[PDB]
């Protein structure tokens, strides 16, 4: 999975 997804999954 991407990093940058990742990244705002992480705020969601």
């Amino acid at each position: 999975l991407d990093a940058a997804l990742l990244a705002a999954a992480k705020a969601w």
